[PDB]
């Protein structure tokens, strides 16, 4: 992770600064104090990593289902923020109703019409599905959602006689999304409450209205209901003028949060007897999350004071009812004492005792599997596809990754990390001035990583305090969300910690006396200067949160360090498609190493390459694989970067060579720890399989010539840790774990010291 | 349109039942054959990475079809003009899938 | 409710579907009831509002 820091955050990580939340321009210490209760039901964001597939077109029918991935489509990165998804779906929904054609195309796809009106329609829905793709002239639908979901009524099951099929299965699916919420994730998520309002009666409609319709008979001749039948989503198209401003009601009701805990009595802030209780958002009040969310809404928009409420009926209503209570969300309204469970302890003592390290880390413990890619491009030659993974690459290579997953026991690397104890003296009187206080257990590297942010550029922002800023509106917003939940996920555990907190102002500038932020009374340490509070106070006592958990003590994981992932092996052979892709793809690729004596430069030339026991290429197949198995490493990576980048600044501000000699043991305790990571990662097997295989190719380098032909003096005191970091290359690429890139991090780390064997072999 | 689905109906129908009458058994020996004998010619053949096959696919299909003369071979009826009339007809007709299976 | 509610739903199981379990929070709906009450209405109010 990142480190800092008890004076600081503030440099290197401001993200961390809830003033930039409250909007304090990036310095000041939140001074009022002044401050009321704050409390929980601890509130609302993600429960953790669901993974999920995806059945569209069944014909069973029903709005939940989708909403989901109308919910997921943004997830799915749709196209842009959900409220598009419905507004863009919707807006099919308003090319509305002057297509009775459908209906009437429906009555005339009700074969070929009820012109023949008599009892007849017996057959063919499946391909109504595929049919009303047909429908496709009326409306267009690259955006295949109703182009797939028009589908779903029509064929509800009405006829639910007459016909006849379908009787099948689609796919949907879902991976991990966020733990934590966003407020305009908020407006969304409520954008999706609403196409969830719409479906039931469209639901009921065809369900209501077949039962009913068909009194007959057997099959109630026709020219019949459907006709209504369809007739029901338009009038339910129009049925939609709009129920709220989902915005105005979520930016509303932060408003009345921030007023809900406010420090200011006037009354930008006048928290009604009348209403206040009154079920609503009173269970919802005590929430922290609501008030994590108020603190940035705010200041990205200070609150949007249209008092869409009357101080009763409403601010009665509006505020009456709220998305996360409405379920198209995987979020959920979080438990109340639970937080996210997953932490142990230790903090810094040289004996003295205090802490400037940390010790918080990845509760993780990753997938003992991954994935093939073949998207089985065939049927229909469109997404329409099923990967066909078969035994290929990806258990043999799951098995020898296998180990993969070993080597980032991740409270084992932190155990490293918190391994140090002793430099900077003893026993007893290390410290000096500076701190690291450091963290996360896999939900923010997860949600990035999978994303293609690459948290990295996004974090060098958040330490510098001031965000990086060229950004896409995807680039930019991804930075955004990573930054904003990153923050928040850790504040629910910051929040959870210690309940005692405080609604600061800040003050600022005004700017409506909205900005407001949080402190908190620890007890226990002895006063080792902890920024300004040591406490000072009996307790903590800091609006800082890193610093209020900071100034406390270790525990254990209760989490279940799950990497979770998603077997469809029932669906593995069982369809047919959703929207899939990123697969990876193509299953791997090329990476050689050539080794030097007597003096014969070579190259190998393994890849990258089957490496795997078949030839090859294979073909053919890839992995979206496992973002955690990648996660948990990318977590390694970023620490070996943090920490050189630390050590040259200070090398060069530090003159004195004992300076250095701690300038040593920081950036090579990476170097050390990275190349002890290689050793092991190379000797996983298959990698020492790329040993014996990429050697004698070598061996060919090796064995050429005829003076070379004899073969090694190739093996030295370097070589078997030459080769053997062959086998880091090995484990190193295209196994997938990491993508490659990094692979000059780990050379700077094993550049920047000798390293060499160290010994072995 | 009416016919046309239902001309629709009628594909539909055949491919499938044809499923049911073709494969059942023995034909789904048929079935295998159309495996076996193609597989070893793959792997006779030689070079198998992009064998698909089976899943799916008309090719999927193919093999119902083929197993549906080959029942309706070794009956003392059709004649063989069946298959390929029917064959003519049911593959244009459509077959649209899926539905296999 | 809560003891009520949370015994039923909690323990899967097993048989006792082990421990340090719900009743952690068993108790806390109470106190989280505690706060629950912030406060209804003023029954004084409404009863001399009423009168």
């Amino acid at each position: 992770g990142f480190n800092l820091k008890v004076k600081d955050l503030n440099g290197s990580a401001r993200g961390l600064t809830q003033a930039f939340a409250i909007g304090e321009l990036k310095n000041q210490l939140s001074v009022g104090a002044l401050q009321l209760p704050l409390q929980f039901t601890r509130t609302f964001s993600a429960s953790m990593t669901s993974e999920l597939l995806w059945e569209v077109g069944k014909g069973n029918i029903d709005p939940v289902m989708y909403a989901r991935l109308f919910f997921q489509y943004a997830q799915a990165g749709g196209a842009l923020s959900v409220d598009e998804l419905v507004n863009q779906f919707t807006e099919y929904h308003q090319s509305t109703a002057c297509n009775p054609e459908i209906w009437r195309k429906l009555t005339a796809y009700i074969t070929g019409s009820s012109n023949r009106a008599i009892k007849a329609d017996a057959v063919g829905k499946v391909p109504p599905t595929a049919i009303l793709e047909q429908l496709r002239t009326l409306a267009p639908s690259e955006h295949e959602l109703f182009h797939h979901i028009t589908t779903d009524f029509v064929c509800h099951v009405l006829s639910p006689l007459g016909f006849i099929l379908p009787d099948a299965a689609y796919v949907y699916r879902v991976g991990r999304t966020a733990t934590y919420p966003n407020f305009y994730a908020l407006v969304d998520c409520v954008r999706a409450s609403d196409l969830r309002r719409m479906l039931t009666a469209l639901s009921s409609v065809d369900s209501k209205m077949l039962q009913a319709t068909f009194k007959a008979k057997g099959a109630l001749a026709p020219a019949l209901i459907s006709q209504h039948l369809a007739n029901a989503a338009t009038t339910a198209f129009e049925r939609s003028r709009g129920n709220f401003d989902a915005n105005a009601v979520v930016s509303s009701v932060l408003t009345i949060l921030g007023r809900l805990w406010s420090p200011s009595t006037p009354k930008e802030l006048d928290p009604s007897a009348r209403l206040r209780n009154t079920n609503g958002i009173d269970q919802l009040r005590s929430n922290l999350a609501l008030f994590i969310a108020y603190q940035d809404m705010v200041k990205q928009r200070g609150r949007a004071e249209v008092i869409f409420s009357d101080e009763e009926l409403s601010s009665t209503i509006i505020p009456w009812f709220i998305e996360a209570m409405s379920e198209v969300s995987p979020f959920k309204l979080r438990p109340i004492n639970e937080t996210t469970s997953y932490i142990g302890q230790t903090s810094a003592i040289d004996h003295m005792g205090q802490p400037s390290h940390v010790v918080v880390y990845e509760d993780w413990q990753f997938a003992k599997e991954i994935t093939a890619f073949t998207p089985v491009k065939l049927a229909n030659n469109s997404n329409q596809r099923f990967l066909d993974v078969e035994p290929g690459i990806s258990d043999r290579m799951s098995a020898t990754l296998a180990p993969i997953g070993n080597t980032f026991a991740v409270s084992a690397f932190v155990k490293n990390r918190t391994a140090v104890y002793e430099a900077v003296s003893q026993r007893g009187t290390v410290n000096s001035n500076g701190a690291e206080m450091t963290l996360g257990f896999p939900s923010v590297v997860e949600r990035d990583y999978a994303l293609d942010r690459d948290p990295m550029v996004a974090i060098a922002a958040l330490r510098t305090g001031i965000v990086d800023e060229s950004l896409e509106a995807r680039a930019s917003n991804d930075l955004k969300r990573s930054m904003f939940n990153y923050y928040a996920a850790v504040m629910h555990y910051a929040v959870a910690h210690n309940p005692e907190v405080v609604v600061s102002e800040h003050q600022g500038v005004a700017a409506e006396q909205g900005s407001l932020y949080l402190v908190w009374n620890v007890r226990t340490e002895l006063r080792i200067p902890v920024g300004y509070n040591a406490i000072e106070g009996g307790s903590i006592r800091t609006p800082e949160p890193l610093e209020a958990i900071a100034y406390n003590k270790p525990i254990q994981p209760s989490e279940v360090l799950q990497a979770k992932v998603l077997d469809l092996a029932n669906h593995t052979t069982s369809i047919h498609i959703w929207p899939w892709h990123e697969a990876s793809t193509e299953f791997a690729y090329e990476d050689a190493y050539s080794v030097t004596i007597r003096n014969k430069r070579y190259t190998a030339e393994v890849k990258e390459f089957e490496l795997l026991g078949l030839g090859q290429r294979r073909e053919r197949v890839r992995i979206l694989k496992p973002t955690v198995a990648h996660a948990i490493i990318q977590m390694w990576y970023s620490w070996f970067v943090e920490d050189d980048r630390t050590l040259a600044a200070a090398r060069r501000t530090s003159r004195d060579d004992a300076e250095k000699l701690a300038i040593d043991g920081r950036r090579m305790q990476n170097a050390v720890t990275l190349l002890r990571k290689i050793e092991m990662i190379g000797t996983t097997g298959i990698g020492a399989s790329a040993v014996h295989l990429a050697q004698s190719r070598i061996v060919d380098q090796m064995a050429g010539r005829g003076l070379i032909d004899d073969s090694s003096d190739l093996h030295v005191g370097i070589n078997r840790h030459r080769i053997r970091i062959w086998a880091g290359l090995a484990v190193l690429q295209m196994m997938g774990l990491l993508s490659r890139s990094e692979a000059e991090a780990l050379t700077k780390v094993l550049g920047d010291s000798n390293a060499l064997g160290m010994v072995v072999a």
